């Protein structure tokens, strides 16, 4: 991962993630967990959310690379429902998004 | 609605709701919101969850009848994903479940 446009990323997040995730500090959980402070913890540790994916529950240390990989698969399992579009297949895309998430999640 | 078996209801909840909802006091949010104290508020007011369905967001006063109706439709929209099995089509079923939810949500 190499920094990109936080500005493009912000639009990515609003159009592809924000329907399931907030990022503001102390923001509420929705279908997915609030993501504030995501790059200072492991996976599966948002306060007041309880997780389903076995790998997220092993508590991976979130960094840029790990996250880029995580978001690479266009589909994602939404418990009890099925597969949803939760990924950016394009590299450039993730670099933009992750650049925004770093900032806005802090 | 007429009280039924909280015992049957408990099994219903564990097998059909618990994958998306907890009910214990102070229990965490998941795909759906924690439901503790559900019959003492309106819809769309769980602390630390942010909702999507326009009708839930109008804040309906949850009672037995309203809830039975709510759970009557076998399918339910899970934001960003699609339709999921979130209902009990059978009357007897809901009466069992709602009887348990009254107790366990308190
Ligand atoms: C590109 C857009 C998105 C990004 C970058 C993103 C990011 C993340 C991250 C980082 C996690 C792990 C959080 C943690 O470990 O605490 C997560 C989990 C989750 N996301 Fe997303 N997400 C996106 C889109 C979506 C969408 C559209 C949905 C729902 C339709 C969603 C639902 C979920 C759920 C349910 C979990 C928890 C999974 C589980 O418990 O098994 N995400 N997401
Ligand atoms: C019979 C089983 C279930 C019962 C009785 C039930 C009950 C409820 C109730 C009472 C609400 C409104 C909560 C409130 O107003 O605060 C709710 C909302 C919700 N439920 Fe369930 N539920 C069940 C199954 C499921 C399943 C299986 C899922 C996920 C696949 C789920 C996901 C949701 C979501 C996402 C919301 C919020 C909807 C929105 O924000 O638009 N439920 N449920």
């Amino acid at each position: 991962f190499k920094a990109g446009s936080a500005k493009k990323g912000a639009t990515l997040f609003k159009t592809r993630c924000l329907q399931c995730h907030t990022v503001e500090k102390g923001g509420p959980h929705k279908v997915g967990p609030n993501l504030h402070g995501i790059f200072g913890r492991h996976s599966g540790q948002a306060e007041g959310y309880s997780y389903t994916d076995a790998n997220i529950k092993k508590n991976v240390l979130w960094d840029e690379n790990n996250m880029s990989e995580y978001l690479t698969n266009p589909a994602k399992y939404i418990p009890g429902c099925g597969m949803a579009f939760g990924g950016l297949k394009k590299e450039k895309d993730r670099n933009d998004l992750i650049t925004y998430l770093k900032k806005a999640s802090e």
